[PDB]
Parts: C-alpha cells; sequence; structure tokens
C-alpha cells in the first residue's frame, strides 16, 4: 500500500480542537501552540482498526486504546505521516506518554531551525502491558507455558502508567499533530 | 484559506516520476532518491494559478513559468506544503525566495540541509519568473522597469539575465511546491 495522507488543520472553533489543545494543556500550558492538525491516512487508518479489531477479539472486556503524546523532531514528521510509527532512535520499540509534558521535552520534540516543536497525540492500542525495561526489543511472554502469547505494550508503571512502549506495526495511529513553541 | 494539502508518492514507473528524477540527476546522479512526491494543495494551486493568469495577460509573449529547484530543510517542508513560499529573513541571502535553474545548487547541504536521519529534501517548484533583470542580493522588491512608471516592477531577479542559473521571487503565490524529492548521498 501507498499509504499517501492528507493534512487537515484544525480550526479553533472546531470540537476536535478544543479536545486536543485541552489534553495537552493539562500540562504544557506555557507553551504557545501554533496549530493542530489531522493526519488522515485511509491506508495507515485501515491496517490500524484491523489490528485493533483482531486485539478487541483476543483481550475480552479490556479498553485496549488510549490516546498517548509522541515528540519527535520536523524530519520525522513526513514519515510518521505515510508510516506511522513501523519499523522505526527512540530510547527498540516506540515511547509514548501519558502526559504531554514528556513528549514536550526538547530532546524529543526537538524544535527545528525556526524554533518549532512537534508533539502528536496518538491512538495507540496499549492492549495487556506489564512491566518493561529499556533493554527489551520484544515484549516479555505472559505464559512461559506459551511463549506464543506475549504482551501487547511494556509500561514503567502497571497500576499508575506515565508512559508505554509499542513494538508492533501498526500499533498506532499518529491521529493528530501539535505545532508550538516555547 | 485553510490551505490543507495531501503527499502522493509516486511510483517509479510513473511517467511522472521519471521526468522529475530525470530533470534531477542532470546535475546530481551521485545522489540516492529515496522518493519523490506530488503536493496536492488545491487552495495554494488555485491561488498560484489566478496569479498565473494575470501575468500570462501582461507579459504578452513571455514564457513566465519556470521549473525551479529549492532545497530547504526538513523543518520547513510542512511549511512549503501548506503555504508555498509566501510571507526571517531566511533564504540564501532577501524579502525573497531562492530558485535554482539546476538541482545541484540547491542539493548543497546549506540549503537542503540532511536531518538527523541523513535526507536531504528538494522541491520541484513551478515559479512565474516571468520578466526579470539582474539582481544584487540586497533587494526587498524587485526594480521598478521603467523609472517613468515605478508601479510595474520586474517579476523576479536573477544572477543572468541571458544565461540565468538562479532566480529570486518576492511576491505571494508567486512558486507552487508541485515535487518533493527527498534523498540521501
Ligand atoms: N518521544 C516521546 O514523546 C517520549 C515519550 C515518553 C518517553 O518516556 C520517557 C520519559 C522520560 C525518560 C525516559 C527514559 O529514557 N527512561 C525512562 C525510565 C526508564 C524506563 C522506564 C520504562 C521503560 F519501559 C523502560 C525504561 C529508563 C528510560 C522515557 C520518552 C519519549
Ligand atoms: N534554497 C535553494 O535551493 C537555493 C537555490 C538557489 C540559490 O542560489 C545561490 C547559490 C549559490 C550562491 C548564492 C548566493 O548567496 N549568491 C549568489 C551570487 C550573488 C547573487 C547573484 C544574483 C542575485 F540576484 C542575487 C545574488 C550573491 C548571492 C545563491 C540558493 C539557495
Amino acid at each position: 500500500k501507498q499509504q499517501n495522507f492528507c493534512v487537515v488543520e484544525l480550526l479553533p472553533s472546531d470540537p476536535e480542537y478544543n479536545t486536543v489543545a485541552s489534553k495537552f494543556n493539562q500540562t504544557c500550558s506555557h507553551f504557545r501552540i501554533e496549530k493542530i492538525e489531522r493526519i488522515q491516512n485511509p491506508d495507515l487508518w485501515n491496517s490500524y482498526q484491523a489490528k485493533k479489531k483482531t486485539m478487541d477479539a483476543k483481550n475480552g472486556q479490556t479498553m485496549n486504546e488510549k490516546q498517548l503524546f509522541h515528540g519527535t523532531d520536523a524530519g520525522s514528521v513526513p514519515h510518521v505521516n505515510r508510516n506511522g510509527f513501523n519499523r522505526s532512535k527512540n530510547a527498540k520499540g516506540t515511547y509514548f506518554a501519558v502526559n504531554a509534558n514528556y513528549s514536550a521535552n526538547d530532546t524529543y520534540s526537538r524544535p527545528d531551525a525556526n524554533g518549532r516543536k512537534h508533539v502528536y497525540y496518538v491512538r495507540v492500542l496499549t492492549g495487556i502491558y506489564t512491566h518493561g525495561n529499556h533493554s527489551l526489543i520484544v515484549p516479555p511472554s505472559k505464559n512461559p507455558q506459551n511463549p506464543t502469547d506475549l504482551y501487547d505494550t511494556v509500561t514503567d508503571n502497571v497500576h499508575h502508567p506515565s508512559l508505554f512502549v509499542a513494538f508492533y506495526d501498526y500499533q498506532a495511529y499518529p491521529e493528530y499533530l501539535i505545532t508550538f513553541r516555547k
């Protein structure tokens, strides 16, 4: 699939704009939001909703999907817009933050030559997660009897998570991109 | 206008792909092209074709439009895709935008700066060069053609009026960033 995409800027009067800016300003009010855009990539979306359908049929009552933040540099934006976060420079999976302020750190959302920072608000299939360590390239197996079944994501803390690490293709859809500055 | 846009990657078999890769490799054969994309921004396009329509009505037989190269950094790409080269004055200065006849001027690391992954970005741009004169890297607007009539200024300035290698444009909607070439060394 070609995974072409369109970039739709949301109006400040839009309900989606206020929803996204609201979650971001929970921890990043001190920044100036320049624009919020929706990434419309039908192929990437279909692939994501397909893997969500499979997970929704496997985790029973689990609310598999969460909306999390991902800071990246300006160079990565056209590449995330097209390919999602597939087959990755993270921190060998992809890191997502519960709160925007982790992603607004200059190390991740590096200011570009014009001083602009980029943080995505991502639909992520966190699924069933366990505690991780920054040295896993695949998630651990749920059952030592059945190394078949691995966890979907890993986290820093299973009961009050602040970060999740995803490892599989089409596990995240970069729905909104926030461009801001200090 | 919102000036939203879509980014369509051309297939290596497309007639457009090899047309564009052909113009680029005239002077940049040593690079590897990773992908060629078409920027589809209807609002920016309509605005551009309107300003081409007026210029086509003013310069008689002049072939107003040329296809030129512009290297930029990865940070600028989402901004050019939406806004074109409209309104630091952070070009090769100066209130204008620099376009190269040949891609190798734009492929210089100073303009198409390699990003963290080593990728370089050069647009193949539709530019209304129009009627141009010689420039002197110190212009905020192009000079007026006639001192009798300071109304009508030139459309662009150039390094060489008869063998141009570079153009500077100063007005809004004078350039459309039709194709984006992503490549590496
Ligand atoms: N791009 C982003 O927006 C982004 C979003 C979230 C994000 O999480 C952070 C935030 C701050 C520091 C770190 C950090 O390096 N470690 C955290 C503590 C340790 C650890 C915890 C959990 C693990 F599973 C593995 C290791 C060591 C590594 C990670 C990073 C980037
Ligand atoms: N972004 C780009 O892809 C890009 C495309 C083309 C481009 O042209 C170049 C290439 C090499 C040097 C220069 C340069 O600084 N001057 C050129 C020589 C002099 C000059 C002559 C005529 C003029 F009207 C103005 C100035 C002094 C300044 C500019 C730069 C960037």
